[PDB]
């Protein structure tokens, strides 16, 4: 039989160990030509492997590479002008990579090229609570200074708008070892924790959603018109750069001014954190200078996007897609991901060897540019929106594998709870203590939902992976899983080496994962969703399932506005309509959930598809939410403050946010009624998809 | 037989007499008692007549109407303040109508209220192109002036803002019988043309597509928020009036300064048409004095909406719609059109007590409010966008079904002409001397197309309809189609009574259409459309019709570019993408075509009608055209100097219209190139939506 048990127990975990190590010896850094080689291997072996057509989709966008003669690095200066300290100019590479070339120094993307010479203000993690603190308890001004953070908690972009709009001239990011050093685990390479020269890379853009900077809307292709940099979207506006805890350390010992506001803002150095500005008496006369000259510049890009064709609906797509560019060599973000795909390609592919073809059109994809902006995946969903929309199913993205060894995680859209749940009780737990019981066992004893015992954790979506464009963008129902670390004992941020040089093979197969058992699982849940999207007669989404959470992030956003009990007297300020959608939405969905269980005829089956289908389409906002136009889904959004959680009833809840603050309450206030019947309104609209259709 | 011959042979013509005297005999206002007691009665007789289901659906939206007991007037003021002529507080009612109530007066809906005193301005058409003469070649300043303008050529809202933008403070609307008066017919009673106190109602809104100028965006429901009255789309800044040539000759007889431009700036009134400002030496120190205290309010509105649920396909939704609010009787607009309408749901529901359903669901509308904006039409569709732009295959518009006795009109998307060619040649031509030919026949010969003989003249479509939100802002194929008059032995513009009160039934029985024959022949037309698009197998669409008008649309756009030859040079100013994207659209049309013709698989031929329905819809962009965002399609917009015409490549059109005359080229050029790019990707994405899907 060709069914979903044929597909899983094609895949292997030593496939996946082979392909891992063979994606991860040299860099793939986007752009490169190391990168277009693997690009062309890749499609190359999807042809092989049985799919129908695997091409190449490029594009021209805006990417940024360090000044190979002119290498970036920060100063402490004394006050004759003498470069007294200087951080390093590269990580020390790892055992036996010592001589690879091309392995990109530590830099942030889309930096501007500065020469700042200030005091130093640290500013603990550089969310916006934390500017609060600084700016309105301890009256500490960051204007005409260089700022220090520690990585962690928000995504980097968010850290460097936030001192931009302080007022910063500078921002130098570093990993602190509270955050990316494990207690008791040895440093690379005798254990996978961050040695105190490893740094981690990233970009620092805030795209919003639009994809390359200079083509915002349209792809771009070989006639694309090109904003100037100037107008281009989401570059900062002064120089930032990353370093390790050793350089850190040295910047930090000196610092004088305030102390910290409290134990929350110390990290794990033997320093005081103080606040500043500047350093104490001593040193008052040194400063902190910024040497960067990186450039942008329009590099060609190249997607790999394999097709195999559906035998009865091939106008519906399932894509699973996760991205091949790496920062350096890629050891788990993205490799282990990208290996896991190439493994489910190379399993349905044998299946369609044998004459077997899925119901619907499942597309691969191997994006690039992930890294400078998730370019890749948007770019070709700007070119292909028309297609996308009207036939996209479902987005399953591929990123890294594992981020731990402790248990599943799965961030999606609720009206794939019931799916993802369903498969996990069919799939076998690798892990210790469970043989033989389900993945669902293990993963609910693991990882409890906060809302009900006996079911797991799903996560939202939020942003700052691939699948954003097509989510947040295009309404398509979208999802992601990997295996993850255990959260309550663990309080470091995503794994230590990330994006750094030490991300390696080695890392993965002696410290991670060394049987390919997690892989192996990873592989099977994201496999085994794509096989039941394109296959199952019925699409497998469950309306009734967004009921139950639109009713529970009503109760949120109800509660946070409750705080302003007299506002909302004043403003008549009534959530009234939003819980009257939600529960139009709940009625409507039983109905339909009733009329989907009781229907040979494939016009009512398909009619009945269509309307899973647009569910999550008829939550887009043609308009978009404020001031940021790509972000149009009105129940999820990345939130204003992070890109990488998940915000929901965004419009609403960015309406309320600190509103205590603003100067004018009623026109706050009229923005907050405003996203109010915005999101009625479209809880509403989404709910009749539902109704009998004539 | 069910087929399309029994529908048609089921209209007569003696009904739609019968529903024209009995839409007709009181005026119907929006937003008054009797247009909601009409409402009341279509809905019951629809029900009767057989539908499946027939609501009303209503929204409160901002109506405007004059002060009861506080009229609008003009009046020429001498030096004391004196009033020394003042225009008429109503238009004499007709014959048998002397003793009607709610005949609304002559006003300009939405006017502000303001008394302005001040010189006149004669400027003609109040046309871009008399604006640039005026004041680049005749060197006349505006700025605090009274402007006089005649009706015609453009929609009259383009008029007011035209004057806004010269620095006018007010606007005086006349009509001249140069372009309201037939030479050789009588005035009304005793013919078709407007006697001289006779005034065309209208409003003067610029909305650019967003319905109510409260909630652009969302429909104005029971918990919509509003904007204030000053952040509402589209209001004019200063006071507008109509008047009749009557007073109009008074107003202008006495006009000095400069001389007229030249003949085209000339009506038929005894006077000079001199440009002014003021008056003649001796009454130079008189002054005009507007006094307007018309109010805006807001006021519920009601559509009826009819449903006739599908066969086979009934989440597939052919929609025939017209509105049913007029200024006063409505004699020609809208309710020679609703009769029509009335008499089609008549002519299915018959067929349908007999057994019979359309393959597809057909929707009948009766809109309210299209005489303020189109705002019933549009506010329901941005409560139903979701259904429609997933679920919409076609929308066919119902308002005046004649405005002349001469030959058929017909505007429509290109991908209806095959569908309107195939259907005219079955049908019979009522015209004297063609008894026996085909409608085809005598069309083509009164009304020949430019482009090939054997042909007849289809237009594009513009705005000024409730067909606008359908086609410009959803990307739904649209058309409408009435009798007209012979545009070459006529130079007045639309009718001579429109919008006036002498619109009644008599006017129609006695001078239009007394056999009620061209009606009849227009609800053959429209009925049939509605039938071929509700029940042909495959969608009656022709992609390669589409293909053709690209190109001649390219072509056109071109020669305008072409025009500045160096500025091409200079700037790199290239159309080769464009008409890269026409090829490539041309031959992947005939392909389509060809497996079109070639394909009993339900899914195939599905598919394929989803790739003939979303053609329409592929060339939309969700980013809108420049600060017109409900103006989404890229290939048809309403002119931005005339509403009522449409323009092709608006986007390259409107950035090459008098580029010229700014100041910075490299700016202008460059945004030329970025409409250029946006208008090939979409040829090209629209293209692609027709290749094989897999
Ligand atoms: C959830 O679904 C329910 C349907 O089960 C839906 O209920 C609808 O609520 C609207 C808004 O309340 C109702 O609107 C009323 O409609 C009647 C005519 O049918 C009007 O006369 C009412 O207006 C009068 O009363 C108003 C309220 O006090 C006054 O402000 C106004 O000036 C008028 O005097 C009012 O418009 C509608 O009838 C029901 N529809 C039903 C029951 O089918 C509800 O709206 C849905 N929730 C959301 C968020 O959409
Ligand atoms: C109409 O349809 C045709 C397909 O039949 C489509 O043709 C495509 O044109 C693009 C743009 O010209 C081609 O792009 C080239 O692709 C190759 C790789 O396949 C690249 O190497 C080329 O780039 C090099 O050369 C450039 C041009 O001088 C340089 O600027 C650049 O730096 C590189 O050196 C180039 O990107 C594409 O191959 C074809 N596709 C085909 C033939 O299938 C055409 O684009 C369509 N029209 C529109 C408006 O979309
Ligand atoms: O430009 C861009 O937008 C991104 C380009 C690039 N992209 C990435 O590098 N993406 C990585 C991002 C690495 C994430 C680092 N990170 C994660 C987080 C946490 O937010 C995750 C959302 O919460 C879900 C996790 N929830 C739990 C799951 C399991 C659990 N348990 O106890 O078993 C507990 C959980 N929990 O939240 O307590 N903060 N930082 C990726 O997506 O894999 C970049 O970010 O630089
Ligand atoms: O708020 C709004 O947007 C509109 C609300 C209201 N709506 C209307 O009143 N709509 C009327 C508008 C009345 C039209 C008056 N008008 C028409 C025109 C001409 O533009 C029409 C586009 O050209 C197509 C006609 N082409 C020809 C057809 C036949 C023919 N022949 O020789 O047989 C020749 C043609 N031709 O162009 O030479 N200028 N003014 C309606 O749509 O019926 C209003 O305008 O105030
Ligand atoms: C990764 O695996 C690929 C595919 O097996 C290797 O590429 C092949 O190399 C052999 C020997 O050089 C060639 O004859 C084939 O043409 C290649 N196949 C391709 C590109 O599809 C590649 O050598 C491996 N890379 C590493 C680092 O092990
Ligand atoms: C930090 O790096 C800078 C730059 O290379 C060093 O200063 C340079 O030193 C060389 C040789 O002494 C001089 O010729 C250049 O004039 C210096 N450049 C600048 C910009 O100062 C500095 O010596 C280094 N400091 C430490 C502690 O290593
Ligand atoms: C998840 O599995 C459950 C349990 O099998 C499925 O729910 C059943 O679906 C069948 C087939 O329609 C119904 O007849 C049963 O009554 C359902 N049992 C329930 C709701 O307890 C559910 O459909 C699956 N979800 C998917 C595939 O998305
Ligand atoms: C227009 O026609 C309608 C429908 O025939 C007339 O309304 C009917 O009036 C009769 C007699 O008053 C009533 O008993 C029915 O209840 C009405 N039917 C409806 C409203 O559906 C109406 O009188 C006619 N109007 C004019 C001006 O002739
Ligand atoms: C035009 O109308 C105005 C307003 O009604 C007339 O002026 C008014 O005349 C009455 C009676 O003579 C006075 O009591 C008011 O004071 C006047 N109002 C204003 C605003 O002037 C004027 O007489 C009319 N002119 C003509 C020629 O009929
Ligand atoms: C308009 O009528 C023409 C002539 O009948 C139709 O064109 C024919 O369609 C049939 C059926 O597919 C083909 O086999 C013929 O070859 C076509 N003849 C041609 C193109 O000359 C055309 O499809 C009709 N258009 C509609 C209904 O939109
Ligand atoms: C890199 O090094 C120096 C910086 O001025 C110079 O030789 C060259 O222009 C730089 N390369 C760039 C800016 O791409
Ligand atoms: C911070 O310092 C700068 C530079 O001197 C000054 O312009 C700015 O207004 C200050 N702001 C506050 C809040 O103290
Ligand atoms: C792998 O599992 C073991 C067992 O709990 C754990 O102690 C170790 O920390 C895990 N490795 C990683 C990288 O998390
Ligand atoms: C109409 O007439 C006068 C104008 O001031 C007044 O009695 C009443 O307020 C007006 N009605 C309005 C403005 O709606
Ligand atoms: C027109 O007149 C006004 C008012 O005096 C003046 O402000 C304006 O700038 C003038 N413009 C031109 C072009 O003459
Ligand atoms: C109706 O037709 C006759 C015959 O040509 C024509 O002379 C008359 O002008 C027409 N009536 C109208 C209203 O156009
Ligand atoms: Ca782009
Ligand atoms: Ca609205
Ligand atoms: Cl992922
Ligand atoms: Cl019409
Ligand atoms: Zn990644
Ligand atoms: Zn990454
Ligand atoms: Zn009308
Ligand atoms: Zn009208």
């Amino acid at each position: 039989k060709h069914n979903m048990k044929a597909f899983l127990d094609e895949l292997k975990a030593e496939n996946i160990k082979k392909f891992l190590y063979n994606f991860t010896q040299i860099p793939h850094l986007a752009g490169t030509e190391q990168n277009f080689q693997l690009a062309k291997q890749i499609q190359s072996q999807w042809k092989e492997f049985g799919l129908d057509s695997v091409e190449l989709a490029h594009y021209d966008v805006l990417l940024s590479y360090p000044n190979k003669t002119h290498p970036n690095y920060i100063s402490i200066i004394n006050e004759d002008g003498n470069e007294i300290f200087n951080t390093s100019l590269f990580e020390p590479p790892p055992p036996g990579y010592e001589n690879v070339s091309d392995i990109v120094p530590p830099f942030s993307a889309f930096s501007p090229q500065g020469m700042p010479e200030g005091d130093l203000v640290y500013v603990n993690y550089a969310r916006t609570e934390d500017f609060f603190k600084l700016e309105r308890d301890m009256k500490i001004n960051c204007s005409g200074k260089i700022v220090i953070a520690r990585y962690g908690k928000v995504f980097r972009g968010n850290k460097v708008k936030n001192a931009q709009l302080a007022g910063a001239k500078g921002v130098i990011l570093y990993s602190d070892p509270a955050d990316y050093f494990a207690p008791g685990v040895k440093s690379y390479p005798d254990g996978w924790n961050l040695p105190g020269g490893g740094v981690q890379r990233g970009n620092i853009l805030n795209l919003n959603g639009a994809g390359d900077p200079l083509t915002p809307g349209y792809p771009a292709n070989e006639y694309a018109y090109r904003r100037g940099i100037a107008e281009a979207v989401g570059l900062p506006s002064i120089p930032v750069h990353p370093i390790g805890y050793y350089d850190a350390q040295k910047l930090l010992e000196k610092m004088g001014g305030s102390a910290p506001p409290d134990s929350s803002w110390r990290g794990s150095l033997k320093v005081p954190y103080n606040v500043g500005p500047g350093f104490t008496g001593n040193f008052s006369t040194q400063k902190v200078k910024m040497h960067i000259h990186s450039t942008n510049e329009v590099t060609r890009i190249y997607n790999v996007i394999g097709t195999l064709r559906g035998a009865v609906e091939p106008d519906r797509y399932v894509i699973l897609g996760g991205h091949r560019d790496s920062w350096v060599f890629g050891g788990i973000d993205p490799q282990s991901g990208a290996a896991v795909v190439h493994e489910i390609v190379r399993s349905f592919g044998t299946l369609k060897k044998e004459g077997w073809r899925p119901r619907r059109t499942i597309l691969f994809a191997s994006w690039d540019a992930e890294e400078f902006g998730l370019l890749g995946s948007t770019e070709w969903a700007e070119e292909n929106s028309r297609l996308l929309q009207e036939r996209g199913v479902a987005y399953i993205n591929a990123d890294s594998s594992i981020e731990g060894n402790y248990t599943l995680r799965v961030d999606c859209t609720p009206l794939m709870y019931s799916l993802v749940h369903n498969l996990t009780k069919e799939l076998k737990s690798p892990d210790e203590g469970f043989e033989g019981k389900s993945l669902y066992e293990s993963w609910t004893k693991k990882s409890p939902s906060p809302e009900f015992s006996g079911m797991p954790r799903i996560s939202k979506l939020g942003s700052g992976n691939d699948f954003e464009v097509f989510f947040q963008r295009l309404g398509i129902a979208s999802g992601r899983a990997r295996y993850t670390k255990n959260w309550e004992t663990n309080k470091f941020s995503g794994y230590p080496l990330y994006h750094s040089v030490y991300e390696t093979y080695e890392l993965v197969e002696k410290f991670y994962d060394p049987m390919f058992k997690y892989h192996l699982t990873v592989a099977q849940v994201r496999g085994g969703m794509v096989f039941e999207l394109a296959n199952s007669i019925v699409l497998p989404f469950d309306c009734r399932d967004y009921a139950v959470v639109l009713r529970k992030y009503a109760d949120k956003i109800y509660s946070i506005s409750m705080k302003h009990p007299q506002e909302m007297k004043t403003y008549s300020v009534s959530f009234d309509s939003l819980f009257s959608a939600v529960k139009n939405f709940t009625e409507i969905a039983s109905k339909f959930s009733e009329r989907l269980q009781d229907f040979s005829n494939p016009i009512v089956l398909r009619m009945m598809n269509d309307q899973l289908m647009f569910l999550e389409r008829a939550f887009i906002d043609p308009l978009g939410l404020p001031d940021r136009p790509f972000y149009r889904h009105v129940i999820y959004a990345p939130s204003s403050h992070n890109k990488y959680a998940g915000e929901s009833f965004p419009g609403i809840y960015d309406a309320l946010f600190d509103i205590e603050s603003k100067v004018d309450p009623s026109k706050a206030w009229g923005e907050v009624k405003r996203q109010i019947y915005v999101a009625a309104f479209t809880v509403q609209a989404a709910a009749e998809t539902l109704s009998e259709v004539a």
